[PDB]
């Protein structure tokens, strides 16, 4: 029943692993796009298929978009940071079962004012990393992986792959990339949802 | 008289360290500290060397239901142990007691003591850092699970002051004694009982 | 079409890379606006095949000072900042990156005007700080700008092209920069009074 | 001239250093006027022929308590302000560097006038921290100083000096300080409400 242990072990067993081709930091193929605690969220998911402990773990996000300067300046491949909680130190995370990775689009985010209907015909990328120590090896890790506006499913949530069972936690990553629709999903942008209200 | 020496050593003498690294106290506390309810947990070294940029984390695991309705397994919340103001960073040479303020912010603010022998979550208690002489960031955890807390209590000292020197007793490391003077009460309640005046 | 590939890795090609050693910094620094504001910018790259982990970035302003208790100060470091407040001082380095410093009420260069640059007297080390890929060692790579290395009125030229499927960087153009003659010569506090 | 080169070796020589060591603190830790604050500081530095990569300070004052509650606290780990929020506790040393705290309304310190700490029996660890260049090893160097080892109306000897092209850092002025008669002997408050 409890998660970890008074000697640091965690209670969770990994089915559907795969081979160890894998075995590493890994992303969801797909980003999401849906309410949270009463805001509108771009979220995405991250595991380890390792064995191991990721030591000081932490993510970070950043939109690439060209953009062209009020002066007329050209600037190839802007790179506009996204938020998933630097400021409160958030960034940080305990990874041992598969965490979902929430950017609050609120009126800093650079996608505050984006629709489901904006996204569609949207040409920006989004490069997501997480980078951390793994144990027993003295190499800072970087994982990296990308999701362009189309590869953002708007109104989906992702499938559980957390199960508690008897006195243990199992881990289902054969259910890592799945999702499902929530149709109540507002589809207006985040900034209608502000004055909506 | 000094607990740290010009030349970096410290004067103090380990006693009672049982028989052969990090370690969290085996029970975790909630008292009052400096009119403010705290939880607290003890955090060693029966090593040698010293711990370098060593830091503290906490998490609360718990499944909850989102005010969308969504299920979350296992959602994790950060306990905030001073992140902020940077003293979530500590100089660990004999047990430090590391402490979270229950305020407004905390998701621990309205538990009162009957809230907690009868709630069922856990908290997760992380201290990070590397050896003295070693290429390696070390990860050290531990968790208690609600009725592992002891209300109204508190730890019992573990260093004591000699002629020109410092012991520390480690066999009273995981010991605390009672204190029946502390509220039962959550940190709400405790907030309303002094702004009425 | 894209930067990084969904296996993480970045979708790029560096010509004109040379035959050298690790990170590299611009030969020059600039001061231009951007976005309405009058900013202090420099190039940094990485020339290596590999990735700079946890890469991120400082700059310091030096120069002797007397206290206002009378007090000397051989060669103060004044902190010029560059985005750690909010955390954007991490940067993700493949393609050149342009680091910029916001001359605003808080900057030591928030009173020099062009002419003022002309005739100061002062240096800007700059720091680019991050591990190698699959290397327990952080490196430090360091560099300066003097007053008179500061292009004011420049911008830096472009060096990432997008090509057909994959995008090029053209480092011959790593140092090259082009003349900005719309390019206020006050200060930045003149700019600020100035409404 | 330039203390840094554009390659980002330091135009820097030290003499009278002895027998290139490792990371040093001054002896004694001053009280003294700086830019309108009193503040609290000491010296720290680099003997080792290597950078130190991200290296940075913390300080934290020692002392017994008891808590309104009546706890014991055999010896609170009271934080020292020296630069964390705005991250300029982050230093780069070449030369020796004057690590600062200011004492204001936030301080431990706020409330002792020179008279107070001449009574006091308190003691406050100093802590620097870093990888030394080429090594994977993170280092950490401590010292200490009671109440007795601060030195009021005080300030350090400069150890940076100017020559024709480069810089010299004379160690043997490391631990040296001078005296400033000016100096307020009231606490930081009362430099404070005393206007």
């Amino acid at each position: 029943s409890r998660f970890v242990k008074k000697d640091g072990h965690c209670n969770v067993q990994f089915i559907n692993v795969g081979e160890k081709r894998n075995e590493t930091l890994v992303f969801s193929h797909n980003a999401v796009i849906a309410m949270r605690d009463g805001k509108l969220c771009l979220m995405w998911r991250v595991g380890n298929l390792r064995k191991s402990h990721l030591v000081e773990a932490h993510v970070r996000a950043q939109l690439l978009k060209s953009r062209i300067t009020s002066e007329g300046e050209y600037i190839p491949l802007d790179q506009i940071d996204i938020n998933v909680g630097f400021d409160s130190g958030i960034d940080r995370i305990f990874l041992v079962s598969p965490i979902t990775i929430v950017h609050e689009i609120d009126e800093d985010s650079p996608l505050y004012d984006l629709s489901k209907q904006d996204i569609d015909n949207a040409d920006f990328e989004i490069v997501v990393i997480l980078e951390g120590m793994v144990e027993a090896t003295a190499m800072t890790t970087q994982c990296r992986s990308s999701y362009l506006a189309n590869e953002i499913l708007w109104g989906h949530r992702y499938e559980p792959v957390l199960f508690e069972e008897k006195h243990y936690y199992k881990v289902d990553y054969s259910r890592f990339h799945k999702t499902y629709e929530v149709p109540n999903t507002p589809l207006c942008s985040a900034r209608d949802l502000a004055e909506k209200k």
